[PDB]
């Protein structure tokens, strides 16, 4: 396999990849995005989100045809503590593709572009039942961060944002 | 006062302002952050932060000579299923400026930021003790955000990135 940047070519598989991890987590109709914004918000002059994608040999596309069979999607944060940090979003690999090698190796891809950026750490969240992936990330070095421990995530969602760019 | 995106001037400003922010909270400590990493990080060709500042009159500077007396430090996230998202990272006014109406202007500028990015919500952590700030926020049409129960923040520090980008 090859773990590679995507190019706006993968928009239709990055959303299928979207979905299938939506699916897996029995919220696939929380996906909203559309293929057309992945394209916009990620090649467009300025990209929100950048992604990484594993691609196999064509021998062993998926049964539907599609070569594209994992994918990880960060952006870079910033702490005024610290400064730079990379923040890994979303990271899947299909079921018939994992324990082969694919994660680690995008893990490493991701540590690259950490050290290249000079992010001082990178963040990311995992469900508590899933004992697996907590194991694959611990065994990497990862480590509990209690940065939020004793706050609250807050929203101010669209709705209002326009009643106060309006008021 | 005037609300106003800040300029690399602006960096000796709000590194104070930063460390203001930390003193608040008892970790002033915590910031290792420098003026050259704000300068490069935040007007170097590619931005990893952008912040708002709030400048009074001359006539009205600190006891200490400082024309800037707010500020809000934020960047874009993404959300898989939604898209982007607007991070408001840190957020401050120093004591003796609180209370004119700063910190609302510096909220409704925030968000014509969003509108204008096109963005769905701002997201944003809030001290669980803070009720000022909690009401404060909630009078502007926030709500909690449940998004990451039943979910841990994890870390993988330089050291450990370092070591997989060079296994
Ligand atoms: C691991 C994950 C994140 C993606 O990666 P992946 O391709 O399966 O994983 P890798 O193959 O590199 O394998 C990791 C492991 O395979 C085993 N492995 C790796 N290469 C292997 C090979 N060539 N042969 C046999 N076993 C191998 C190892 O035991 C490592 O397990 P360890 O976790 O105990 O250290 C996958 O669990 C995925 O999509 N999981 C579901 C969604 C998820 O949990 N996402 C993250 C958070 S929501
Ligand atoms: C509010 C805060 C975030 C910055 O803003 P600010 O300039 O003080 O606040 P504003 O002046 O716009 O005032 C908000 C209020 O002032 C009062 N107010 C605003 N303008 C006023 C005026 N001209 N005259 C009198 N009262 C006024 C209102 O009651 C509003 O209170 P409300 O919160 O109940 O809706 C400030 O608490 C700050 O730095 N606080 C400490 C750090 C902090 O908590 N940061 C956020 C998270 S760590």
């Amino acid at each position: 396999f090859v773990i590679r940047p995507a190019t706006a070519a993968d928009c239709s598989d990055i959303l299928r990849l979207i979905k299938e991890l939506a699916r897996y987590e029995y919220m696939e109709e929380q996906v909203i995005l559309t293929e057309k914004d992945l394209l916009e918000d990620g090649f467009g002059e300025h990209p929100f989100y950048h992604c990484l994608v594993a691609e196999v040999p064509k021998e062993h596309w998926t049964p539907e045809g599609h070569s594209i069979v994992g994918f990880a999607m960060y952006y870079f944060t910033y702490d005024p503590w610290i400064g730079k940090l990379l923040y890994l979003e979303d990271f899947f690999v299909m079921s018939d593709y994992r324990g082969f090698g694919i994660g680690s190796e995008i893990l490493k891809n991701l540590s690259q572009v950490a050290m290249r950026c000079r992010c001082s750490s990178m963040h990311f969240l995992v469900a508590e039942w899933n004992e697996p992936s907590i194991n694959f990330y611990k065994r990497r070095g990862a480590s509990d961060l209690s940065s939020e421990e004793g706050w609250r995530l807050f929203k101010i969602d669209k709705e209002y944002l326009l009643k106060m760019a309006t008021e």
